[PDB]
């Protein structure tokens, strides 16, 4: 339909206004003392909350060009948010910031291509002296500790470390709700691969966007269902059962997928369909796996098996199954433990005996899962919205757990941005570049200046005082004392900053180097 | 087809041969017209990575064959040993699929087209 | 005072020096500007003859001291074999009267007018 094309700075200038717009609308809610925003809903009461990551998906705006603007900062938004809680707000603010300043230099020449690069440059050293200063987690002790903090309650702590000292830093952990009043950890044989459902039709959990199984029927094949004919039969013995199926295979595609797709939106089967993981010789390796876990076979031309003379017995069996956009996780599988591990042994020797450091890492990769087993958190608690509550407390919880483990701790409130700065400026550059230098640094500021200004206080004497405090000493918001953030516990996770600020830079510098803008004009 | 010299240093390389072309009146109005346009690409190259057209243009004419200018260093090397080459018959094509649209769209004296409908 | 190369080309006989002058911040941004903007007499001249302004300039920054371009025949001689010899205190006069007065202009915030009457 008629295009609305638009060059230049006009461009440009509706694009900033949208992300003003977007920004204006989300930074209100940074930090501690943040303020709350009122969204508007269809039905029911309106909600307030001072969530960033919520506002920020229910904005859409009128004017086609701002209403890219949002969508793009959403977008950015959308690759940090996974992490912690936090990070999908910072990075609008950076990008805010970045946006305006690099306009506003542009506007009066400064080469657009060395503003990009001096923002390159300037992000590269902010995330190398991030990496540089940090407080490394990966004591027992520290890991418990960052367990036991964000909500963390207190058990929380031990049970996160217990578990991840059972199964390891990668080991797969998973939470469920006790029928008891107590919260039990549990290591059981498991399985989980990256390996996402096909469709999001078949989501079981909407709010939690992840596919829920409950004692499932496993298929097990590397052949490709393309037809439904081929597992009619079995969806029929299935349907008799009345449990849900889940479909391991190398790929269900033609019209046997918007067949399942539409008998699960129905309600007739309750059946989930994932990619089988590894590829050529290696897939057929932990497909082989898989069945030994689950007491199932894997339907392969190899071993004669054809898909429509699948019977119940040949699936795979486990007590739940979890599946996510992107992994799939199977707990207590029904097979053997003794064949599970003669496999684990098997694969052991043929580490011992592989010479290639790829293949002995595949194969390492294969014993690891194997042997590391799953930890089960059964949460028991005397009420339903107690369990609830203690649910969501130990997801964020082991998610921050988890992220300060692989990257470590620094200083929370945005204090480790601004202590980065001074090596930030240390960087030499020349012309364009060095106008991006000073870009990032002015831009650097703005977490810190925010939080101050939502707390009342005034921004720029917060960053002139944190500019010459020492090292690890902050401002906090909640009191206005200038105290050690490690020691009263304001801390966020390295990750966390050092994406947004990534994130935030690689889309401004694509921003700041557009040119033309093509948008469907409004309807009269 | 072969390989000739990327960034458009071969469309400038051959304006020589094209102003030798001997004509006159509208012919020689229109040579003059494909000298002119001949130097677009190198030029809009130029001002896409912020130098100056002009100057780059005038440059490449007077230095020898087979060097160009490296957008993305800004300095003068040889596009040959450089990499930055490009089919001869890509330039070619495009060259002549240019120069036959422009030639019908020139040549256009009534256009017929749907009225909007109000 | 004495004399100097006429038709602009003393003003970017000096352009080195200006650049060689050490600054940071927006002391280096003004000496920037006033680098860029030495170059705009020449220029215009140049365009003012039909002759590309950048192509000038660039060709100018690199020839010898004492000769640069005769707008007149666009031949590049000997100013002062050639006779394009301008006075030394009317260009200086000329730069300073300018940059005196830019700078008073570029430091207005409020300006008071009268209102046109209705």
């Amino acid at each position: 339909m008629a295009k609305e094309l638009k060059f230049a700075e006009d461009a440009r200038a509706a694009m900033l206004r949208g992300v003003d717009k977007l920004a204006d609308t989300v930074k209100v809610t940074l930090g501690p003392k943040g303020r709350n925003v009122v969204l508007e809903k269809s039905y029911g009461s309106p909600l307030i909350t001072n969530d960033g990551v919520t506002i920020a998906k229910e904005i859409e705006l009128e004017d086609h060009f701002e209403n890219m603007g949002a969508k793009l900062v959403s977008e950015v938004a959308s690759k940090t948010n996974d992490i912690a809680g936090d990070g999908t707000t910072t990075a609008t603010v950076l990008t805010q910031a970045i946006v305006r300043e690099g306009l506003k230099n542009v506007t009066a020449g400064a080469n657009p291509l060395g503003i990009r690069r001096g923002i390159e440059l300037a992000t590269k050293a902010a995330v190398e002296e991030l990496h540089n200063i940090s407080t490394v987690v990966d004591s027992k002790e520290a890991i418990a500790q960052v367990a036991a903090v964000s909500s963390g309650s207190d058990k929380v702590g031990h049970l996160i470390a217990d578990a991840m000292e059972k199964v390891g830093n990668d080991g797969v952990i998973t939470i469920e709700e006790s029928k008891g009043i107590e919260t039990e950890l549990d290591v059981v044989e498991g399985m989980q691969f990256d390996r996402g459902y096909l469709s999001q039709y078949m989501v079981t959990d909407n709010d939690k966007m992840e596919a829920v199984l409950e004692n499932p029927y496993i298929l097990i094949t590397d052949k490709k269902i393309s037809n439904i004919q081929d597992i009619l039969p079995l969806l029929e013995q299935i349907l008799q059962q009345s449990r849900p199926l889940l479909i391991i295979a190398d790929d269900v595609d033609g019209e046997a997928l918007p067949t399942l797709v539409l008998n699960k939106i129905r309600g007739t089967f309750n059946v989930v369909a994932v990619k089988a993981p590894g590829f050529g010789d290696r897939r057929k390796a932990m497909l082989e796996d898989i069945a030994i876990l689950t007491g199932g076979t894997v339907i392969t031309d190899d071993l004669g098996l054809e898909l429509k003379d699948v019977t119940i017995e040949n699936l795979g069996n486990a007590s739940k199954v979890v599946v996510d956009k992107d992994n799939t996780t199977i707990v207590e599988g029904s097979g053997e433990k003794e064949a599970i591990e003669a496999r684990v042994q098997l694969i052991k020797n043929q580490i011992a005996e592989t010479t290639s450091d790829f293949d002995r890492e595949k194969l390492q990769e294969r014993l690891a899962k194997l042997a590391g087993g799953v930890a089960v958190v059964k949460v028991g608690a005397a009420t339903e919205t107690e369990l609830k509550e203690l649910k969501l407390r130990i997801e964020d919880a082991l998610n921050a757990t988890r992220a300060a483990v692989e990257e470590g701790m620094v200083s929370g409130g945005g204090t480790a941005l601004v202590n980065v700065i001074s090596k930030v400026s240390a960087v030499e550059a020349e012309g364009d570049v060095a106008t991006g230098i000073k870009i990032v640094v002015r831009a650097l500021e703005e977490p810190i200046r925010q939080i101050a200004e939502n707390a009342g206080y005034e921004g720029s004497v917060i960053v002139d005082k944190l500019k010459n405090v020492e090292l690890g000493t902050g401002f906090n918001a909640a009191t206005g004392e200038w105290v050690n953030m490690v020691e009263a516990g304001i801390v966020d996770p390295t990750k966390v900053t050092r994406s947004a600020l990534q994130n935030a830079a690689s889309v401004s510098a694509l921003l700041l180097t557009t040119e033309a803008v093509v948008a469907d004009k409004p309807e009269p």
